[PDB]
């Protein structure tokens, strides 16, 4: 229970880890251009451990997927051939790596769009003004109104994350998982409360839980299921990106990945859920516990988590594993932090999405 149940060993398919604390995919915005920097490699180097499991930021899997500055892509040879050098200095260290792959949809603008085109996702309605993005020169834009693909541009953008997947492997990275949480392009499919589709991609929650299901089924098909890890967020409404009915769109979202690793006769490397985070807390717990029970793999918890709180997590059995996001990023030996319990250094909001390759993003110091 407290002899620190989060050091025990864990399967992850056919990767043996030797801890349960993981890296939680996080945006930093130091990958210029797009192209992932040595800075990119000391970041995660500095947070590699031997057996422990690492998820990368979100990445571009085409020119038109990104909605934040200079974050790294995959759909160039040169990007490929970057981030080889980042995973063979992670890997030396003895860690586990998957790339996110990421697909903003809608939560973009003209300026992160080539030719200032706008934006795709699954419906021609924007993000409401009560949300403003990030722009390149530090200040805050209007999010445009989408374009609303049609059924063969969807098969692209399938594509696209298939390739990416391979683009992956091709780069050293272990695996890869599929970003389908806040509100982003997949969400934009998933959530009732944006998903205004009277095609086969929208209405019944089968409809509009095709986009994903065919997007881990073609990544899993090019590189394995147990290469795969799915991120969702059933009860997030970041971005406009709500559902009616939260906990029963993501049981429809198990019941697919239960299917497709059955029929691919392997299981996927993991279910990913983020919490929201008294009776909500209660609820939302519940929730979490529910989805993991009907998933048939691994878990792995995520959303303002403590050492406490992982602890208690895993030993419960409500998940298998626990990542960590803002903690991660102000401790850059948090593993360690978190098996002597040790303080934990606080981390600068204000540095999160700058361009240095250092302050605020090397240079949080170890125990
Ligand atoms: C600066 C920053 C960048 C993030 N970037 C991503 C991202 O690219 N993809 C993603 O799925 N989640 C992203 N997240 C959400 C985190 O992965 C994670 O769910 C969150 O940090 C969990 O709560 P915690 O900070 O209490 O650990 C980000 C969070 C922060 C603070």
């Amino acid at each position: 229970d407290g002899n620190n149940p989060l050091f025990s060993p864990y399967k992850m398919g056919k990767f043996n880890l030797s801890h349960r604390v993981v890296l939680a995919p996080m945006t930093r915005c130091r990958a210029l251009n797009n192209i992932p920097q040595a800075a990119l490699g000391e970041y995660y180097e500095q947070r590699a451990t031997a057996g422990g499991f690492l998820i990368t930021e979100g990445t571009m899997i085409s020119p038109t997927s990104a909605g934040y500055p200079h974050v790294p892509g995959i759909f160039t040879k040169e990007q490929v051939r970057e981030w080889k050098k980042i995973v063979d200095v992670v890997h030396a260290k003895g860690a586990v790596i998957f790339c996110q792959l990421w697909h903003v949809g809608r939560a973009s603008h003209e300026v992160y769009q080539p030719a200032g085109a706008a934006p795709i996702s699954s419906t021609e309605k924007p993000i409401s003004n009560r949300w403003r993005i990030l722009m390149p020169d530090g200040t805050h834009g209007i999010y445009p109104k989408p374009r609303a693909i049609g059924t063969y541009e969807i098969s692209q953008v399938v594509e696209d994350y298939r390739r990416s997947a391979l683009n992956a492997i091709e780069a050293g990275f272990d695996g890869i998982e599929i970003h389908g949480a806040h509100g982003y392009l997949i969400d934009q499919f998933l959530k009732d409360g944006i998903n205004d589709r009277t095609d086969e991609y929208g209405g019944s929650l089968a409809n509009r839980c095709k986009f994903i299901t065919q997007v881990v089924q073609a990544v899993v098909s090019a590189i394995g299921a147990d290469r795969v890890g799915v991120r969702v967020s059933p009860a997030i409404d970041y971005l406009d990106a709500m559902d009616s009915n939260p906990l029963s769109l993501g049981l429809a979202v198990v019941e697919r990945l239960n299917k497709i690793q059955l029929h691919s006769g392997s299981k996927l490397a993991y279910l990913h859920v983020t919490q929201p985070r008294l009776g909500s807390e209660e609820e939302e717990a519940r929730l979490m516990r529910t989805l993991r029970n009907a998933y048939q793999g691994t878990f792995i918890c995520s959303g303002g988590y403590t050492r406490e709180l992982g602890i208690e997590a895993v030993a419960q059995g409500d998940a298998d594993l626990v990542s960590y996001g803002r903690l991660f990023i102000s401790n850059p030996d948090l593993v360690m932090r978190i098996k002597l319990n040790a303080p934990l250094n606080k981390y600068n909001r204000k540095t999160f999405y700058t361009q240095d390759p250092v302050v605020g993003y090397t240079d949080y110091p170890f125990l």
